[PDB]
């Protein structure tokens, strides 16, 4: 089975698409994740975005794990330069009908006190405590404390591409994040065994957020809108 | 609602029972949860015992959480004193449809690749990286490096009665520990609330593991047996 979906921009009413808490599709074609009042992004919220149907990633009766490749740009611009932007987006797979976790540095995926399985990759631009400096991509697994971690230099307000491609046989997952007004070209890779991890069917989506109130600091935020999306799995057997 | 159940000692086909890997019911009427032949107990083993129906801890539409009490009486029997017994036994609570997840020190409850909630109790011979001096009784919210600890010094093969009380009105979890042939008593108690980490019905039972064959020492081992078991829980709402 070959699963596969395009979105070269977002449209209002999208059947195929699931909003969850603050996102939202604006007029203009782009999904804002968190939100944005008439140009100016707010600290506290967080949001999520879900294809509506699951895709299969394993089969129990054959024991084959499906490959895939995704692609998206996405836009963080950062107004208040102090005292420091947040959370940051990512783009993650879990088991269906789950609700969004908690805010800040866990993106709206990961909740402590209810654990759930997840595979995630994620720009983050927030220097928590278990966290490396900033910015940086993450793989996650479980946990935001990544597994690898590369350092990023954001272009502000630009435009990023994101290439993520899961490779079966060799359980690898490789990341690559562009920036083309500015020419650079980062690169992160890692073994993933999506079958220890998840179970036969996930949802697939982003995740974002900005800071929480907790901080006192309402300039730690900044925009994390995506806009396109195509995603492509086989599964043999 | 009020389920309630009380077993004296098990009965082979016990059908509100269900037993996972290698737990099973012997002749005496006791329930073994690790591997034990002829008298002598083996390593690598691991198993579960769970009440058949689903308990109902607490209530979306009004909010209401239960109040529970539970008695068991175990053993655990170290006929090997050197290097060192392992891994533990103990009562948790967990969703249901739950599958036996990682031995050793995990007590074939948590799986660090495939996370999933539970509470739990252990009663901890083995002391690992994460742990304090052993033998000590502990509180696990959803992982095994416990939030509340405390010291106990075995009855080697003796008869250890415990007592397990949450108490909705106040989220204290409080915990009774007593070996009646020497007359010790050892309590514990912490702050949980089971709105915040569990799903409204859950599975609760017992786990317990004998060393993992990674440790290359085929005297890691144990009893893990219990005698009795009787379990109350009223939900208000
Ligand atoms: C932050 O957002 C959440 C959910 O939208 C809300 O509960 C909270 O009161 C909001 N405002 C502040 C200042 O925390
Ligand atoms: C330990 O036991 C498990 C389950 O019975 C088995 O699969 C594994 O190969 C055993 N290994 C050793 C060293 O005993
Ligand atoms: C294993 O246990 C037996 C029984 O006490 C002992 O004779 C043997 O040498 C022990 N192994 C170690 C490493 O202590
Ligand atoms: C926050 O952002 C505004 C807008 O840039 C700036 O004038 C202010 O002093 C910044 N710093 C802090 C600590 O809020
Ligand atoms: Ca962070
Ligand atoms: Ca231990
Ligand atoms: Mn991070
Ligand atoms: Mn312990």
């Amino acid at each position: 089975k070959t699963i596969s979906f395009n979105f070269n921009q977002f449209h209002q009413n999208e059947e195929q698409l699931k909003l969850q808490r603050d996102a939202r599709i604006s007029s203009n074609s782009v999904l804002e994740l968190t939100k944005v009042v008439n140009g100016v992004p707010t600290w506290n919220s967080t949001g999520r975005a879900l294809y509506a149907k699951p895709v299969q990633v394993w089969d129990s009766t054959t024991g084959n794990v499906a490959s895939f490749e995704t692609r998206f740009s996405f836009s963080i611009r950062q107004p208040f330069p102090r005292p420091h932007p947040a959370d940051g987006l990512v783009f993650f797979i879990a088991p269906p009908n789950t609700q969004t976790g908690e805010g800040g540095g866990y993106f709206g995926i990961y909740n402590p006190l209810s654990p759930y399985p997840f595979v995630a990759v994620e720009f983050d631009t927030f220097r928590n405590t278990w966290d490396p400096q900033i910015p940086h991509i993450g793989i996650d697994v479980n946990s935001v404390i990544s597994t690898k971690t590369v350092p990023f230099t954001l272009d502000n307000g630009g435009i990023a591409n994101v290439v993520i491609k899961y490779d079966a046989s060799t359980k690898i997952l490789h990341v690559v994040l562009v920036f083309p007004s500015l020419g650079t070209i980062y690169t992160i890779a890692d073994i993933v065994d999506l079958k220890q991890v998840l179970p036969e069917s996930v949802n697939v989506g982003f995740s974002a957020a900005t800071g929480d109130p907790s901080g006192k600091q309402r300039n730690a935020t900044e925009t994390h809108d995506i806009l396109s999306w195509s995603f492509s799995a086989s599964l043999p057997g």
